[PDB]
């Protein structure tokens, strides 16, 4: 929604990032934005709403952090996830302009954006900027239990964001990379700035399309489901956006059905709720038709 010098939610996010030992530049501030919003949607707007030892207790804070991140994942998967993602991306971009050394007539070193002044940034450009910077310094190949799970919550967020918004269509197409200068691509791959699963630079390619729910939010009734149906849908979107085939229903655990229609399928999430989708086999796109109670 909104966040309340720097906002208290970002100061708290800074304490959380430190005590969970993520590692203080723009990749850190991008993650600070994300965790600030996870706090916001969880109703944390004062330090007095946290345990007094939140800044010093890795084990306790890791637990509440993961709860907060899951609340944010649900918000992204809900009716308003697209605008929420754009709000967060704009929050990030605005704060690099006012509290950072960046001008309106200035560029960032981002793939598919190196020649674009910041004033001309569309909402999707801001999504790409938040995505790109947040993804850096972030271990997909983590090490220790509980630690790893903390870093993985940021993976989930970014991937879902790419699925809930139009961003995943941009970054997971081939023209995103072959449309760059070869020198640009070179330093991007060499400095590991295009790590997987965040990017798919040359050397499967499935992705999720939630366009039908952006154009018609009444098709998304994700919020009416129980937590277990929500977590199954979250995992389903996550797996396909990592590039795996839509038969990721295998994350009685699998309920893959085929409905009446050209390549129209469904997965039961609960006895009342389901997710409905089509499968474009040639373009490697799974298009969500509804989530929640069934559309009429």
């Amino acid at each position: 929604p909104v966040t309340t010098y720097q906002p208290v939610e970002k100061q708290i996010a800074g304490d959380i990032i430190r005590v969970l030992e993520f590692k203080y530049g723009i990749a850190y501030r991008a993650k600070k934005v994300i965790i600030a919003y996870a706090l916001a949607v969880s109703g944390i707007h004062n330090v007095s709403q946290l345990p007094e030892d939140y800044y010093k207790n890795k084990d306790n804070t890791g637990r509440i952090y993961q709860e907060y991140m899951s609340n944010l994942l649900s918000a992204l998967l809900g009716e308003n996830g697209d605008q929420i993602s754009k709000d967060m991306a704009n929050d990030f971009t605005q704060n690099e302009l006012e509290f950072g050394g960046q001008r309106l007539k200035n560029t960032w070193d981002i793939p598919d954006l190196e020649n674009k002044l910041l004033e001309d940034y569309s909402d999707e450009d801001k999504l790409l900027a938040l995505y790109f910077f947040a993804s850096q310094e972030l271990p997909m190949e983590a090490n220790q239990q509980s630690n790893a799970a903390n870093f993985f919550k940021v993976i989930d967020f970014l991937l879902i964001l790419s699925a809930v918004t139009s961003l995943g269509k941009r970054i997971f197409s081939k023209n995103f990379y072959n449309g760059l200068e070869t020198k640009s691509l070179e330093n991007y791959i060499e400095r590991k700035k295009l790590s997987k699963p965040f990017f798919r630079p040359p050397q499967s390619n499935w992705r999720v399309s939630l366009q039908k729910l952006r154009d018609n939010p009444s098709r998304n009734t994700f919020m009416k489901m129980d937590d277990a149906a929500k977590r199954k849908y979250s995992s389903f979107i996550k797996e396909v956006q990592k590039g795996n085939d839509p038969r990721a229903a295998a994350a009685s655990g699998s309920n893959f059905e085929k409905l009446q229609g050209r390549d129209l399928y469904s997965i039961r999430l609960s006895q009342e709720h389901r997710v409905t989708f089509s499968i474009n086999n040639t373009d490697q796109i799974m298009e969500i038709q509804s989530v929640g109670t069934h559309y009429q």
